[PDB]
């Protein structure tokens, strides 16, 4: 039905990056050997532009947002897995929002409730492997009242950014509460370095975000009001596998795969539901591709079994690599206390190291 | 026309209320000699709900606002202060100032440090009314947003129960404004709640504040009644007077005494010209002003027994706000003088505020 040969093909048909290899190789002595097939975990130039800003000794962060909704299913930690990556390659400061405050205002919860799911989340995030020197995660109901910064760049978003702006991007009514409206501005602001004091203490440092899609409109409004603040604009890392990801992801959801499922659930979830506009991208296949570390196993997949005898395979595949890769996370998130989570989330002076 | 004869009828048919100086001297321990003629001043009613909390000594705390304005301060905006003081005085209670230097940022074209700075100016001329020091916390939203554990997140509880259409309705916003506009009432209603202040109220769960406000256009603060039960928190208690606002010409804190003779006598007491931009649909802004800066009771009485047998109503209302105010301003000028950075300073550091 959805055609699984096809989505191979197409996955193996772009070489790896090997010109890129090189580059990075160069800049930092690390030989990469993950995310690097040609334009699909990001775009061959916007990390050309990023390598230049690295080789020229130009800082800049990591930026990644987050939702603490009550558990974590797969999906949402493939961002930061991703991100992590990034961090080792390139050794760079990392912040990490929680916008617990965003959950309580869209959502049927108590502040309690969200703020809560908020730290019990950060050790799910902190169970990727992020380097506790290098990263700054934070809660916005927390942190807004320990910032001589954060709050001072969210009025100056408020004062540039009209309702008809916002309007035209989130689809806003006047129903809404006014919690909701004035949000974006909270979700922008990380953008900016002098947002956090204790963090940067410095003059401009550019900010990157990874996994991030164009037509996504925090992204787009903060974009639009940077320079109406003088403020340097966040780079964007582009790819065809993040759009594609939640433009598969919008398809209803009662028995997605959580990161609590037992390696059994893993097994049962995978073959009942896994692999059976419109490109044509079925969320199980962009998770195989995600996580298969073996390069050349999706087409020793495809050259041996021939659609229904194929899927069999592919659904064996998923179950291989997300087995090991939750029981693993529940082992790792079981040793992230209360006090290492309270560290992360400490403010403390984060440095470029090059 | 404005028919300021009338108006002194209207003032003095009201009779002076007794029952509430009798009250007040058993509850407190002395007689106030100020803004007891009933109705006038305050709601005699709220004020016996105000009584009956500080008879059972229920502790309740004070809440007032302001917009630092970056052009000086026209004598009018101490007229809150001044009945807040009064209220201070009398009770002997914690009182909360409110510097909105992020709405002015908002509405004004100002720099963050500008707005901020006109904050702390306005602090000075504050302190200058007399506030206690052991019992007043005057705080910058802007400074203080980022370092109170409490404020912001009683902000986002508020934030969530109230609506762009309720907002429109009460503060005319449109879609061309700024979303700060929009969600700035949050921060406005914040104060109602002790635990936005966890360094002043020490989180404790049986304080209530009370909130001196503007008699008819009272509609947000009925909605922040509303709002506080759906989120766990008590009402705020309301005082209702006349003489608060709702939410060059003037005259300002700055003015010689001739500069303050000269103003009154050009622009004040006409049914014409006005004294304040923008200013009890009857009365003038001259009227008013008087009323209130006047600490004689009989004076008005006396201004209509002269006259009607003597000389004219004008020239004897423009007189009598002369005196009233030109001393006021001067001694306001004044003891501004001794307010230092390091008292103001003083003022704006989170600090416990105890009740007695």
């Amino acid at each position: 039905g959805i055609d699984y040969d096809k989505l191979i093909v197409r996955f193996g048909s772009s070489k790896i990056d090997k010109e890129l290899i090189n580059r990075i190789e160069r800049a930092t002595g690390q030989r990469p050997h993950r995310f690097l097939r040609r334009g699909i975990f990001f775009s061959h130039r916007d990390m050309n532009q990023v390598l230049d800003a690295y080789e020229n000794k130009k800082p800049f962060y990591l930026y990644t947002g987050r939702g603490p909704s009550s558990a974590m299913h797969v999906g949402h930690l493939i961002p930061f897995i991703f991100t992590k990556w990034l961090q080792d390659v390139f050794n760079v400061p990392l912040v990490i929002q929680m916008t617990d405050d965003e959950k309580y205002l869209w959502k049927d919860l108590t502040l309690d409730q969200a703020y809560s799911y908020a730290v019990e989340n950060a050790k799910d995030i902190i169970a990727c492997g992020f380097d506790i020197n290098k990263t700054f995660i934070f809660s916005d109901l927390d942190y807004m009242g320990m910032s001589s910064g954060f709050y001072k760049n969210v009025v100056k978003i408020q004062k540039h950014v009209t309702f008809n702006q916002v309007k035209g991007i989130f689809g806003f009514t006047d129903s809404d509460c006014i919690g909701k409206i004035s949000f974006p501005a909270i979700q922008a602001a990380p953008s900016f370095s002098n947002s956090f004091p204790q963090i940067f203490r410095d003059r401009t440092i550019q900010c990157l975000i990874p996994c991030a899609i164009d037509q996504d409109p925090y992204f787009r409004m903060t974009r639009d009001v940077a320079p109406r603040i003088g403020y340097p604009k966040p780079a964007l890392l582009h790819s065809t596998f993040f759009p594609a990801l939640q433009g598969a992801q919008t398809k209803d959801p009662n028995s997605s795969i959580f990161l609590t499922d037992t390696a059994k659930q893993i097994k049962t979830k995978v073959n009942k539901h896994a692999f059976s506009g419109n490109c044509d991208v079925d969320v199980s296949f962009m998770y195989l591709t995600f996580f298969l570390e073996d390069d050349d196993k999706l087409e020793q997949i495809r050259k041996d079994y021939t659609g229904a005898m194929l899927t069999g395979e592919l659904k064996k595949a998923l179950i291989e690599v997300l087995q090991p890769l939750i029981a693993e996370h529940q082992a790792r998130r079981k040793e992230v206390t209360d006090e290492i989570v309270k560290e992360f989330m400490t403010p403390r002076k984060l440095s470029f190291d090059f």
